[PDB]
């Protein structure tokens, strides 16, 4: 189907057309993460031969995620959300980032794609398309510590980058990803180049649930628990729980 704001809001459980304020942005962001799961299971099926994101019609993505109710990956979910926010009146700018790996280092510079919103003189980070543990409500572009559902966040400056860092209960600060704010671009999605483990996740009311391969992670009010799933029926119950949304 063709991109439609009203249909999208209905998909994520938002009623009416709330006004273009910070309180609305916080609600949209959290509802989107609860309703629309991250899922890379069929991402390669939507890759274009040319590696230019522009050759992937926005309507194809909209059909898969909003009309048919499936999940997607960062350059699908945040691409759609950018378009929704722009239609709702926000000043949204696209930015790319390098992700802190499982080995502790940062990956390629443009692996991850998300957005910034400038509103009433402050800049907020917007990301509804990151598979791992991260923020469910927008962050201020500030090194000042910020708290959401028992987790702490901050956006520090290191070596020409801004670094999103997260600190759950009983753990030290850990980078999530890093980006260059000066490379943000209102039209950045039109320039994105797309040059075996399954990753699925979604937010809950008070945290997030994440399944990478057999590794099942939950955070609830900042309290983390992990379990390497063995049984086939428990594994499928966890997949269904994530993909059904909330
Ligand atoms: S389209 C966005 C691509 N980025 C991406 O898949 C990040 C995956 N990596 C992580 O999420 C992180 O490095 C782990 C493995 C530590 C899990 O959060």
């Amino acid at each position: 189907h063709m991109f439609d704001v009203a249909k999208y809001l209905r998909r994520i459980g938002v009623e009416g057309t709330p006004p273009p304020t910070l309180d609305t942005l916080r609600h949209l962001h959290k509802r989107h993460l609860m309703a629309v799961p991250y899922d890379n299971s069929t991402a390669p099926d939507r890759l274009p031969a040319s590696r230019h994101l522009t050759n992937v019609p926005l309507d194809l993505v909209f059909g898969h995620v909003v009309t048919e109710g499936h999940g997607g990956v960062c350059y699908e979910l945040n691409r759609l959300f950018h378009t929704l926010l722009a239609e709702l009146g926000y000043d949204v700018r696209m930015v790319a980032a390098a992700v802190r790996q499982a080995n502790g280092t940062f990956g390629p510079e443009r692996e991850h794609t998300f957005d910034l919103v400038h509103l009433d003189g402050r800049t907020h980070l917007v990301d509804v398309g990151f598979p791992g543990p991260s923020y469910s409500e927008p962050l201020y572009l500030s090194e000042e510590e910020q708290h959401q559902y028992g987790c702490s966040y901050r956006v520090t400056e290191h070596d020409g980058y801004r670094v999103v860092e997260r600190r759950p209960k009983g753990s030290d600060w850990q980078p999530v990803y890093r980006f260059r704010p000066e490379l943000a671009d209102p039209s950045g999605w039109d320039a994105v180049r797309l040059d075996g483990t399954t990753f699925r996740s979604r937010a809950t009311d008070n945290g997030k649930i994440v399944l990478i391969g057999r590794r099942y992670f939950t955070v609830e009010d900042g309290v983390e628990r992990t379990k390497v799933l063995v049984k086939a029926d428990e594994f499928q119950d966890v997949v269904d729980l994530i993909l059904a949304g909330a």
